[PDB]
């Protein structure tokens, strides 16, 4: 009862990647990074929020 | 009951990538990234949200 | 019951990876990360969040 975001197989596969055959320079640069699996919660009497996911960032060339 | 986001296969496959074959520079600027995989919540009594997910950032090129 | 965020199976494949094959060079720059598996929390009476993640960080090249 209430299977709610449960039984799951392979809930993201690269995420963040490069993935390539036959190359010959693979740079990666990801600055700040979190990476999590399973994120449960449960709560009862919420006044804020269950779940916050931010991701601030710029990418500046020259 | 109440299969809500249950009995997933392959979220996502691929996100942010730069897919190729036969390359020779495969650079990858993400700047601050958030991956995961399963987000599941249950409350009951909410008066703010369930769920959030911001990103923000800019790109500049020179 | 309530089978929340539960029963998964490889939550998160790659998070931030530089897959390849045959290549000849495979730098990776994760600046500052936090990798974590299962993130459960359970709450009865929150005012707050019930789970919080930030990511914050840039890239420059030149």
């Amino acid at each position: 009862v209430l299977y709610v975001g449960s039984k799951t197989k392979e809930g993201v596969v690269h995420g963040v990647a490069t993935v390539a055959e036959k190359t010959k320079e693979q740079v990666t640069n990801v600055g700040g990074a979190v990476v999590t699996g399973v994120t449960a919660v449960a709560q009862k009497t919420v006044e804020g929020a269950g779940s916050i996911a931010a991701a601030t960032g710029f990418v500046k060339k020259d």
